[PDB]
């Protein structure tokens, strides 16, 4: 599913991401924009052989099981395919784990490089949430 900006913001807020671990909703929407372009089906292989999955590009190196990431963990205790669903619940639940791990949203390199420090409120501007 390719979400619209305001549709995703509304879904993220419903699922409890707004100000989760202090990160305003626009941070989450910005991250998803640059990680996946709001496409729940996005997948991208990493150099180390892991893969990133879904709207928030969660990595098989640590967080989910895809059966082809040697030596990896599955800390969210899910199959990586679950992160590609049209319903964002599994991705949100896992993202809450990740953001709580110690480095906040710096876990998402696109967030640090493209969202951090910017006017992230723009991402939810005009939205009926
Ligand atoms: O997040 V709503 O669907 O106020
Ligand atoms: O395509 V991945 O480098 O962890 O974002
Ligand atoms: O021993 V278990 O971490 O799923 O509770
Ligand atoms: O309630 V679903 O979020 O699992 O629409
Ligand atoms: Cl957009
Ligand atoms: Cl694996
Ligand atoms: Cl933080
Ligand atoms: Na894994």
């Amino acid at each position: 599913k390719v979400f619209g900006r305001c549709e995703l913001a509304a879904a993220m807020k419903r699922h409890g991401l707004d100000n989760y671990r202090g990160y305003s909703l626009g941070n989450w929407v910005c991250a998803a924009k640059f990680e996946s372009n709001f496409n729940t089906q996005a997948t991208n292989r990493n150099t180390d052989g892991s893969t990133d999955y879904g709207i928030l590009q969660i990595n098989s190196r640590w967080w989910c099981n895809d059966g082809r990431t040697p030596g990896s963990r599955n800390l969210c205790n899910i199959p990586c395919s679950a992160l590609l669903s049209s319903d964002i619940t599994a991705s949100v639940n896992c993202a809450k784990k990740i953001v709580s791990d110690g480095n906040g949203m710096n876990a998402w390199v696109a967030w640090r490089n493209r969202c951090k420090g910017t006017d992230v409120q723009a991402w939810i501007r005009g939205c009926r949430l």
